[PDB]
C-alpha cells in the first residue's frame, strides 16, 4: 500500500533558470526514488518558470530529503515544501487542565526542533484553559504535523492546526 502521492511530492520554488528536468532529478535522487520530476516552464518560451516539483517513492523518502536542506541546487540555494501557509506555529487544542509542558515537549521535538511552548492560562484565573502553542524553528515541522490524521499526546486526542 503505497502513501497518497500528494503526501509524497515536494514544491520546489527558487530555481535556476539553467535547472532541467534532468538537473533537478539528479540532485533529488540522492535522497530517494524519484517517480516524477519536473521543471514548470513557460508553454510558449520553454523558459523556466523558477520552480517545479519531485515526488518521490515512499513519505520517508520527502522527510530525508527536508532533512537534507538546505538544497543548492545548479548553484543556487532552492525551497523545498510539501504540498502554502508556510508557518512555524501550532495551535494544540484539547489538552484539558493536566497536561504540562513536557508532555507537549516530548511529543512534539520528534517533529522539529521546539523554540517556544506556551500552555494557555486564564488571565483572571490563572487556570490552564486547555490549549496551547508550539513555535518550531521551520516550517516543516508544522507540516508533517498537521497532515497527520491524529495526534495523542497526555492521553488525550487533540486538534492541531496551524497558527498565525
Ligand atoms: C529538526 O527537524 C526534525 C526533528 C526531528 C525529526 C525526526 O525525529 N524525524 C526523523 C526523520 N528521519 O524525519 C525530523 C526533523
Amino acid at each position: 500500500p503505497k502513501e497518497p502521492e500528494q503526501l509524497r511530492k515536494l514544491f520546489i520554488g527558487g530555481l535556476s533558470f539553467e535547472t532541467t528536468d534532468e538537473s533537478l532529478r539528479s540532485h533529488f535522487e540522492q535522497w530517494g526514488t524519484l517517480t516524477d520530476c519536473v521543471v514548470m516552464r513557460d508553454p510558449n518560451t520553454k523558459r523556466s518558470r523558477g520552480f517545479g516539483f519531485v515526488t518521490y517513492a515512499t513519505v520517508e523518502e520527502v522527510d530525508a530529503a527536508m532533512n537534507a536542506r538546505p538544497h543548492k541546487v545548479d548553484g543556487r540555494v532552492v525551497e523545498p515544501k510539501r504540498a502554502h501557509l508556510t508557518v512555524k506555529k501550532i495551535f494544540v487544542g484539547g489538552i484539558k487542565e493536566d497536561t504540562e509542558e513536557h508532555h507537549l515537549r516530548d511529543y512534539f521535538e520528534q517533529y522539529g526542533k521546539i523554540e517556544v511552548i506556551e500552555i494557555m492560562t486564564d488571565r483572571g484565573s490563572g487556570k490552564k484553559r486547555g490549549f496551547a502553542f508550539v513555535t518550531f524553528d521551520d516550517h516543516d515541522s508544522v507540516d508533517k504535523i498537521v497532515i497527520q490524521k491524529y495526534h495523542t499526546v497526555n492521553g488525550h486526542n487533540c486538534e492541531v492546526r496551524k497558527a498565525l
